[PDB]
């Protein structure tokens, strides 16, 4: 059946889904706050992760300020970061919405489509397949771009 | 390709969807708020809707405090309201999460399903069915259960 799960993620920290993302399901993750004028990061200002059961970094995105990119990338539990993505002008990916933003994962199967607010921002291929157990949100108080708490939920079963 | 859409709803107002929603596809209101003492309805006191193009209602949500009930309805434009649903105690159906407010519709094409943050409500048996093109959230700014201002997220394209 279809259902909707609500997860409080505070900076720094994982959460295991009650209901796992799998192909034709949805993820998004809600700010509270934009900060575009945050510090450096170390070398990441934020990032979103959504792993396999194994721990695998099925996608991983990286907002970095400084650098002013966007990076995707996924990762074996204990191999290296794999062949990474970039998408530059973090800014302009969420102009329109000042003060908050969302970001939506799409589990299409193939590839992930995410999308910040309205724009589709990548279509990500998979390196690494499979369902998506868990979710993380990493970052510091001091330089995230979002919340200190990033509200995740998911809309399971879609595909029926 | 699936799409995210953003809407922010002032209470007493409508908006005109940019793409609309239809079978499996989903459906969104967000209240940065949770006013469960709120003054008398009249006697709602803040409904959310789903419109066709021709202006019927295929979803009707009424919340009535001191009713202390969550009517479902539909009716055709200029006719009369059909067989209405009920769910009693609306602060129940709450429960679990203060200061703020999720309500989800899913287009399950027969029937909506209507689900309070994480909590299915009500699987609510289409009585006109049709693409929803318009979305409302009506109340005053005094007796309202939820913020001034309720944002809309859609997710379409999901079942092609």
């Amino acid at each position: 059946m279809q259902g909707v799960n609500i997860y409080n993620i505070s900076a720094g920290t994982s959460v295991d889904l009650a209901a796992p993302v799998t192909t034709g399901d949805i993820v998004t993750f809600f700010s509270s706050a934009l900060n575009l004028n945050a510090g450096a990061g170390n070398p990441n200002n934020t990032t979103l992760n959504l792993f396999a059961e194994n721990g695998a970094y099925l996608l991983h995105i990286a907002f970095r300020l400084q650098e002013n990119v966007i990076i995707f990338n996924s990762r074996q539990p204990d191999g290296p970061w794999l062949v990474e993505q970039r998408v530059s002008d973090v800014a302009n990916q969420f102009a329109g919405i000042d003060g908050k933003a969302m970001v939506t994962v799409f589990d299409h199967g193939d590839k992930y489509q995410v999308v910040i607010n309205e724009k589709t921002v990548i279509q990500y291929t998979k390196q690494i397949s499979g369902l998506t157990s868990s979710l993380s949100y990493n970052a510091t108080e001091e330089t995230s771009i979002f919340s200190t708490v990033v509200e995740a939920v998911t809309y399971t079963g879609l595909a029926l």
